[PDB]
């Protein structure tokens, strides 16, 4: 189930990554500094409670998220977000609510990559994470 998910996960693609970090609320250094790091997400069960470290170049953010249930998330930028996490047989939807405004993270598995198709309300990322093993 989950474990189709875990392993080390290392960043290729990311197109629409420039305007979901404009439309999120990101400073234009933070915006250089998350394209230009190229993240590892190394994601790691437990059972409920889901270990996802994020080892960029440049910075760095670790957490447990609780799967079926909410917990307080802090972002690599700096915003703090109350983040209900669920998988649905294939895709974990990460949904992130701060200040009455969502972001919505799907991390599914596609030909062996993690494809992470992130939207906020309109504006969408399809960033491809290839398995490290």
């Amino acid at each position: 189930t989950v474990q189709q998910l875990e392993g080390r996960w290392r960043l290729v693609d990311s197109k629409g990554f420039d305007e979901y970090m404009k439309e999120l609320g990101v400073g234009i250094a933070l915006r250089k500094m998350g394209a230009m790091a190229k993240p590892d997400c190394i994601i790691t069960c437990d059972g409920k409670n889901l270990t996802i470290k994020t080892e960029s170049t440049l910075k760095t953010t670790q957490f447990s998220c609780t799967l079926g249930e909410k917990f307080e998330e802090t972002t690599a930028d700096g915003r703090k977000t109350q983040t209900v996490c669920n998988f649905t047989d294939g895709a974990l939807v990460q949904h992130q609510e701060w200040d009455g405004k969502e972001s919505t993270i799907t991390r599914k598995l596609k030909d062996g990559k993690l494809v992470v198709e992130c939207v906020m309300n309109n504006v969408t990322c399809t960033r491809i994470y290839e398995k490290v093993e």
